[PDB]
């Protein structure tokens, strides 16, 4: 299939789980049945986005305004974001880092993230909650890293959180390659990963956390050993890898619900597509569920296409075409020869 679709349906399927997973996030618990009346419900309000994508759109006007990565207007449209509108949702983490760069005195824009949690810096995963973008921008798998890397440090200064985003932007990477035997896909991340959690600074920030370091590579191995299960319960797969606002607990998950939902699931009505399996599945496991769904929903998107966006879902989300057009314009500024 053609880029374009890719493109537009990577940020479509981004949208779609940020909106789509808003009303669960932080419920530890939601069944899915929940999940199905839910997205049901859409098939008969509008479905607001959250600092998923507000953040999403603006690394991408970023990228276009620079037709680059540039991390200075790239932090101050961050800040000016939140300033314009600040209720949409944004972790407490991350409202010091904004209130910091708005501060005239600000010249070093990686500063207030450097100094978070006593210089220790941030592991959410809001870093790789918008890097959905940099991935359509960059076609190179260093330029991917690279700028995966310094865009999430922006917010994200532990390693914890920046190759959380890098990981992201991989996975969202190989996705809009098309790449994609699911064994494959793992053990190319896996091979990243091993690489970047083996540098002092990774190993170091995984250690003064009390983690047993390649938190990454570890729970790629066990998104492994568990897709070569017959059976894991929501519970297990939970448990495994975490459904949390830790990057190390939210993206590895996407990753396995992405690729889990290649195939059916037995709760799972096969009148949806498998876009919307990776949705509503991503979103049963509750937790910071507009996150793992937003990264899933990048990913998926990605990888099948807006030939996969339900125009039932697609048309409830706010913004939806703002989101195309953005879209649109990556290709055309950053992937069209
Ligand atoms: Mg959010
Ligand atoms: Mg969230």
């Amino acid at each position: 299939m053609a880029s374009i679709s890719r493109f537009r349906g990577c940020l479509a399927g981004a949208l779609l789980g940020d909106c789509v997973g808003a009303v669960y996030e932080a419920h530890d618990t939601v069944s899915l049945a929940s999940v199905l009346s839910h997205v049901e419900s859409l098939e008969p309000e509008t479905l607001y986005y959250t600092d998923d994508t507000a953040m999403t759109r603006a690394l991408v006007q970023s990228l276009l305004a620079k037709e680059a990565f540039d991390e200075v207007d790239m932090a101050h449209r961050f800040a000016q974001e939140y300033k314009k509108d600040p209720d949409r949702g944004y972790g407490a983490g991350v409202i010091t880092v904004f209130k910091k760069l708005l501060n005239p005195k600000c010249r070093d824009v990686y500063e207030p993230a450097r100094a978070q949690f006593n210089g220790k810096g941030s592991y959410g995963n809001g870093g790789a909650m918008r890097v959905a973008g940099i991935s359509l921008a960059y076609s190179s798998v260093q330029d991917v890293q690279k700028f995966a890397r310094l865009s999430a440090q922006l917010t994200h200064a532990s390693s914890l959180g920046y190759n959380g985003a890098i990981l992201q932007a991989l996975a969202v990477h190989l996705a809009l390659q098309g790449v994609s035997s699911s064994e494959h896909f793992l053990e190319q991340l896996l091979g990243h990963m091993e690489e970047l959690e083996g540098d002092a600074q990774s190993v170091l920030d995984a250690k003064e956390l009390g983690m047993e370091e390649r938190p990454y590579s570890s729970r790629l191995k066990k998104v492994g050993e568990l897709l070569d299960q017959d059976v894991v319960s929501r519970e297990e797969v939970v448990s495994e890898l975490g459904n949390g606002i830790a990057a190390f607990e939210s993206v590895p998950t996407a990753i396995y619900c992405f690729l889990r939902c290649m195939e059916p699931h037995p709760e799972i009505p096969s009148t949806f597509n498998s876009l919307q399996r990776t949705l509503i599945y991503s979103i049963s496991l509750g937790g910071d569920t507009d996150t793992i769904a937003t990264m899933a929903g990048a990913i998926a998107g990605a990888y099948y296409g807006m030939e996969q966006v339900p125009e039932s879902w697609q048309q409830s989300c706010e913004g939806f075409e703002e989101t195309d057009v953005l879209a649109q314009s990556l290709h055309r500024v950053f992937q069209e020869s």
